[PDB]
């Protein structure tokens, strides 16, 4: 228990006794804010130069899927913590600490790495899975319906018109929105403006 995993047991703790202050509310607006912290990182990736895919999918009970192809979020061992970066990172993430579980995909050297979360806390170390040919980043996450108690279920529309105006005003970023809920009948929309 060195003092960086001391202060990230601290951060977790703050983000779910008050996560209205971090995220605006608990109600559907803030469950939506949820996506919305994750595909930012996505954008911003995008507009420094490597980026230009970034796919949402709503997965079975309301899971949500971020891909980019991005550089990947590094997984080096960092100064501060002794930690693989991607780990220092997730485990500072709001999303992160207000999801029931939350997974990552990391596509980087030539190898995919994985880390799962419970409401912030890393399951495991980062471990090496596969490999790959491709570069970016993969995040699925579960709202916590601890802390999302009116509703964890997502509005295809709400997040289909925001969707849609991240594309407009960035322009190059294929963005897709895909609905898997019902295997049966999947929906998708995909922006791409020039
Ligand atoms: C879905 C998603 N995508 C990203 C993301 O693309 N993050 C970028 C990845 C590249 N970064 C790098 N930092 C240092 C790098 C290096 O090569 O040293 S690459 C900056 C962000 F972490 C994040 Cl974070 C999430 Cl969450
Ligand atoms: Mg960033
Ligand atoms: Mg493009």
């Amino acid at each position: 228990y060195g003092a960086g995993q001391i202060q990230v047991l601290e951060g977790l703790e703050a983000v779910r006794k008050r996560p209205g202050m971090y995220i605006g509310s608990t109600s559907e607006r803030g469950l939506h804010h949820l996506v919305w912290e994750i595909v930012d990182n996505s954008i911003d990736e995008a507009l420094a130069g490597y980026a230009n895919q970034i796919e949402v999918v709503i997965e079975k009970d309301n899971w949500i899927k971020v891909t980019d192809n991005g550089r990947g979020i590094p997984v080096d061992i960092q100064e501060k913590m002794g930690r693989p970066a991607v780990e220092v990172i997730l485990t500072s993430s709001v999303v992160n600490a207000l999801s029931q579980d939350l997974e990552v995909y990391v596509h980087r050297n030539e190898t995919i790495y994985h880390q799962a979360y419970k409401k912030g806390v890393p399951q495991f170390d980062l471990k090496e899975v596969g490999t790959t040919d491709k570069t970016g980043t993969v995040i699925r996450f579960k709202a916590d319906g601890e802390i999302f108690t009116e509703t964890t279920v997502y509005n295809y529309e709400t997040l289909q018109q925001r969707i849609r105006e991240l594309a407009f005003l960035n322009k190059g970023i294929q963005i897709t929105l895909r609905d898997e809920r019902d295997e049966e009948n999947v929906r998708e929309d995909s922006y791409h403006y020039e």
